[PDB]
């Protein structure tokens, strides 16, 4: 299996959404990761794994349990505090059988406090932390970006970062410990950038009205001719000018960039210019440029553009696409991800473990 | 320094965003991080490191990072491809001193390709890959998801996996390598459930109108009696009939949860429930229950919602709030963020690296 994780063990609970991710991403970069299910998969997502089954319920299931669990060197469970612990798989448990462990747990309200035991999904989480608020235009009510800040952003990439952390830790304690990977926490530090901000007038409140969530004339979508849209990431002043020469428009005749008063105007002025023509007439005007200007793509379109098909971001699957690995190594490089196989057989990995 | 990562060494090369972001939360596990800037910040973002000063262009400085790289784990660097090459300062230069350094080159484009020397911000690397498009509602165009997404979430995450992941790498190869970060791949993969769910009828390209971005009158905010408003996350049938319950509204009268045609009724029924009180009324009702239904608060009052007080997700500083370390290790915890102190000379780093 390549990639610089090539040889790391991991035993995934079968739960839903951060976790799989998680365990997706160990996979990738060469994890030998073994998934343990209720008694194919056309699931994208469970690339890159074995997939096996045992009733963690029965006396049978445990013990087949706590004996992959003593050769792993990861575990990824995602339930409800004190699931595990229930089951006998706990913490304490594993640490009986395999106290190098490390014991990765993904949930959104985290291990303790008034909210562990309640029911939640992503919007909730950024909900409580002051994220899903500052989503969104100052006239409409927050949107939900996706489940891409408190599931993904926030949730399974701490469980990595705390997981591959430990496994640092590890090569010089010889032990390992229990990561604690609660989404409402991992968002907010995934968001620390505005709480800094908060502090020195860079960043308020008041939705829609900031520098990155739409409020400004030079960072935001503007509709084309065609009804199809182009992204404005024009903050620097020399990027902001390129954006105005491709759309030969007189900088003297405008407001300057940063007059906040005067806003409407320059998006008015933004906005009359890129409506006049089509979205693609604008990827070719801003060619080669440092205008910060690129077409919006839907997901159908995304394989056709150039820098992804150069770049090898996506490869094909099924319907169709799935993302490559991320991130990319010079010497151990990941390979294009297996497919969810069929199941196998709990005592077959065991022997291969030995 | 308090935590996992205690005894790792990174030099970062000053820049914005995502490198700073990756830095920061190294240092927040307890690495021994140096940032070189140009010749006290009050940014919270710079916490947990110190800064020394050179000037890279110059045969001095060019020779005090070396020194400095040559004793360190990780570098971090930030600028277009080709930069650190020309100063003196690109990956084979620095293998010549240190063969075991992590390089980690945190880019939006990437190493290689032909965008990869164009400017660009988040909104422009999340356009550019179907993420942007997914986000917002129907009648409105797509809205910049703050720089979640591509700076942070698929951004400075994963260089930080990467790092980590090349670090595991070394213990047996005992040889660094460089990880080439770029966030429109890294993001790709921080929506990977969506392009499985694109292969499988469980996603469209039509915005607004999917699970999880706001076409469901089941996964939305809305707007309460005082004009803020609550989140609603009740997917499960459980979790819908435990809101319905809240609301006192009888299921016999309702359609059915997906009965996707009958949608804009359930929605103006919801709507109007929910209006009939304040958001402070619902975030009562639904306090503990498995609705799904929390307050969306703004960042200025989450410092007073109980769950965010009890397990201390964040830590006063400079007058706001900043979040503590995420995630949370059982056994090294981290401690509170050290504040950024002032500058520090550049020999005095050298001598305490041993």
């Amino acid at each position: 299996m390549a990639g610089p994780l090539s040889g790391l063990r991991v035993v995934e609970l079968a739960g839903i959404g951060p976790g799989p991710h998680a365990a997706m991403i160990l996979g990738d970069l060469g994890a030998d990761v073994v998934r343990i299910d209720r008694p194919i998969s056309r699931d994208a997502m469970l690339r890159n794994r074995r997939i096996v089954t045992a009733d963690l319920k029965s006396d049978q299931g445990l013990e087949l349990a706590l004996k992959l669990i003593a050769k792993a060197d990861v575990l990824i469970e995602g339930y409800r505090p004190g699931v595990t612990e229930r089951l006998g798989l706990g913490p304490e448990e594993c640490a009986k059988v395999n106290d190098r462990l490390i014991y990765a747990r993904m949930t959104g309200w985290g291990q303790t406090g008034p909210r562990s035991q309640q029911a939640g999904h992503d919007i909730n989480y950024i909900s409580l932390n002051g994220i899903l608020h500052a989503i969104g235009r100052g006239d409409e009510r927050p949107v939900p970006p996706l489940n891409l800040v408190g599931d993904f952003g926030g949730g399974s990439m701490f469980l990595l970062v705390g997981i591959l952390a430990a496994l640092w830790e590890r090569q010089s304690s010889g032990k390992g410990q229990v990561v604690d990977a609660a989404m409402v926490d991992g968002s907010s530090v995934l968001i620390q950038m505005m709480w800094a901000m908060r502090a020195t007038g860079m960043w308020t409140d008041t939705r829609g009205a900031n520098m990155l969530d739409g409020g400004a004339p030079y960072y935001d979508t503007y509709e084309c001719a065609d009804g199809r849209y182009v992204a404005v990431g024009a903050i620097a002043p020399q990027f902001y000018a390129a954006m105005l020469a491709g759309l030969g428009l007189d900088a003297a005749e405008l407001p300057p960039q940063n007059d906040r008063a005067r806003w409407p105007e320059l998006r008015a002025l933004l906005t009359e210019a890129f409506a006049s023509h089509d979205r693609d007439h604008w990827g070719a005007v801003f060619a080669n440029s440092d205008a910060c200007v690129t077409p919006v793509l839907a997901f159908g379109e995304v394989h056709n553009e150039p820098h992804i098909i150069e770049r090898n971001t996506f490869y094909e699957a099924n319907g169709g696409w799935q993302p490559m690995p991320a991130p990319r190594f010079s010497r151990t490089a990941s390979s294009q991800p297996r497919p969810p196989a069929a199941t196998i057989d709990i005592e077959a990995v065991l022997t291969d473990w030995d």
